[PDB]
């Protein structure tokens, strides 16, 4: 007697929580402890764990774009700054400078499953007789493609 | 009664992980040790690995 | 499409008993699910002596 309308149906949920990677940072102060950076010094800081990527279970393909901001001011301080960005187990994937200030650095399913840390080396020397204190150093970590 | 859609599925997937290569690098510190550089000098540095 | 037929038995097909079998050609068209399918057929007597 009844004309059913015939539609049955089925669900489901997707859940998307975190963003794909932490990049946690511990700055560096390059002056260093024992140490001493003169006014038109020239020489080599090295710091191994800087920027440590921490990814989640699921995450294999990490595309990180490093960019330099504050390069144009410490132009004036510096006469060449050489950021190598030292990469997972060895390998150097980045490069910065005054002049070249993009990075893109890029971690596959080895790397990332072992922990990726990226120190950082920088090598230096000091306009003639500058003499600063505290002077900051910014990098932007943009993740542009990651799966 | 039924007119069938005639249509069946087959798939598969294919995982590209990794990138071709690793060049591990470990750099060189040239004037080395138990040697010496001077200016103006002129000589041949190696470094195997 | 020719839907009729006019089989006709004489005095010695009947004097030994008359069976008629059925032999069918086919061809399902293409899909179709069905199940218990009716086929019915009216059988006249027309003319008997
Ligand atoms: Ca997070
Ligand atoms: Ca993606
Ligand atoms: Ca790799
Ligand atoms: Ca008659
Ligand atoms: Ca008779």
């Amino acid at each position: 007697s009844v004309t059913s309308d015939r539609t049955y149906y089925g669900y489901g949920d997707v859940s998307v929580k975190n963003e794909p990677v932490n990049v946690v940072v511990s700055p560096f102060s390059f002056p260093g402890a024992n140490a001493s950076l003169s006014s038109g010094g020239q020489g080599v800081f090295k710091k191994p764990d800087w920027i440590r990527v921490v990814n989640q279970s699921d995450v294999e393909n990490v595309k990180l774009e490093i960019d330099w901001v504050n390069a144009n001011q410490a132009a004036n301080y510096f006469d060449y700054a050489r950021i190598l960005v030292t990469g997972p187990n060895g390998q150097v994937k980045g490069y910065l400078s005054l002049q070249h200030g993009k990075a893109w650095i890029t971690l596959d399913a080895e790397e990332l499953r072992e922990g990726a840390v990226l120190g950082a080396v920088m090598y230096y020397e000091v306009k003639e007789g500058v003499l600063a204190s505290r002077l900051p150093l910014v990098f932007k970590v943009r993740v542009v493609e990651t799966g």
